[PDB]
């Protein structure tokens, strides 16, 4: 009943994005009356975490075990299966970076994350800040992507804006590297960044 | 008159937060009617952008001129700024991770980061994949730092969850490193992911 009401709204979700995504159009959504999932949820914050908890279940099994690719290979898998589990949804880097509780799928991801550093011989700190590293540029990448995507596109850097604002005579570097900046390889963006982040790693281990 | 409504609007957020700002509740701190706002902002995303390239004024500034430190330091100082320029506002990092235009503000601020790495001997894709990479992990770090200082806190790794919900039983790689992950300390955390980015970026040159 909770799992079939996250599933629907999810549903939702993907039909027409997370900024028409009401109680109101959950429960029309459900043929039930909004009250009835207040019982359920007492907020709507509540369906929200509830939401992301379930986007990121199995994330943390993308680790595998040790030995399934180095230090290096298994933080980027996580990283990796973080990032397509929140594009799996529309808005879904939304949900997720907007969420007010930490639910297990969400722990156990973090623990992975922490425990694949500090068992390749990463300190307690540079694990814990690595996490946090790790995650934000994961977030805040896919959510830029999705803004990206979104009808009429978003985000501050959003590549057909970009072009359109730009010329050589003004923002040369940007003029330069156009075709880089406009690119819809979302995916290329990520794994560079993800290089630059564990290189980053390799250098403090 | 649009300056003033953006200034008015920015004081309104500081009060209250992203979620309560209206034009309607815009209209009535400025005693007009919210009709007369919409003669200045086709829409409240036309006013959020205008606040977020406000809010970046002088970012770009903050790379001073070649010499003023080597490129990682110039670099690192753009992104500080940036991340400056989010935390003065409540939900900053919101209102410009949302943004729908990309204005001169911004602009100057992603040709300058640009330009510096170019400049400092990196190719045409590694500076322009760089900019992505330094300012989603930025908006990321920043969009999650304003989410836990927010009255209730809120994030997926907000510092102060992760302690309740962790035993060394259960996530004992938290547990280990809870000192590190509850810490208020966000600049600590935003200095070493910009280091793991900056070393990254060392190696590729």
């Amino acid at each position: 009943d909770r799992a079939r009401t996250v599933q629907t709204a999810l549903d939702l979700l993907n039909e027409s994005g997370l900024d028409t995504l009401t109680m109101r159009r959950l429960a029309q959504a459900m043929d039930v009356q909004a009250g009835a999932l207040y019982r359920y949820f007492a907020a709507k914050q509540d369906l929200l975490t509830a939401m992301a908890e379930h986007m990121v279940d199995g994330v943390a099994d993308a680790a595998g075990a040790t030995g399934d690719g180095d230090w290096s290979e298994r933080t980027a898998r996580l990283a990796r299966a973080l990032r397509a589990a929140l594009l799996a949804h529309r808005d879904g880097a939304r949900v997720f970076a907007g969420t007010h509780a930490t639910g297990p799928n969400t722990l156990r991801f973090a623990d992975g994350l922490v425990g694949v550093l500090r068992e390749a011989g990463f300190g307690d700190g540079d694990a814990a800040r690595a996490l946090y590293s790790v995650a934000n540029f994961t977030v805040g990448h896919t959510l830029e992507e999705q803004a990206a995507l979104t009808p009429g596109g978003g985000g501050p850097l959003d590549e057909a804006t970009l072009r359109e604002a730009v010329a050589a005579g003004t923002y040369p570097h940007l003029a330069a590297t156009l075709p880089v900046l406009t690119s819809t390889d979302f995916t290329a963006h990520f794994e560079f960044g993800l290089r630059l982040l564990l290189d980053g790693l390799r250098a403090v281990r």
